[PDB]
């Protein structure tokens, strides 16, 4: 065998419906994942290419 | 005539789609008027009865 062990993530990641996502939930029923990424993509410099 | 004139507003109001309103407009295709009110009701202190 090449390696005996592998390094892995110790804990789960956290998806919590925070404040800015919750307003979409109660109103439209469509919460989204990583809303702050959407704000940074189409509000804070949308002309910056991905 | 009790009045010759009435005092009123001078300009129209401005309903401009700001940033998080653009985000929900782009993603879910629905804008809510005064998003800061929805954020100050459903997120910041919902225990205060309207």
């Amino acid at each position: 065998e090449a390696d005996n062990q592998i390094m892995g993530p110790s804990s789960y990641a956290s998806f919590v419906v925070r404040g800015e996502n919750l307003v979409t939930a109660v109103s439209y029923g469509r919460v989204m994942r990583t809303f702050e990424h959407f704000m940074a993509r189409i509000v804070d410099s949308p002309e910056k290419a991905g």
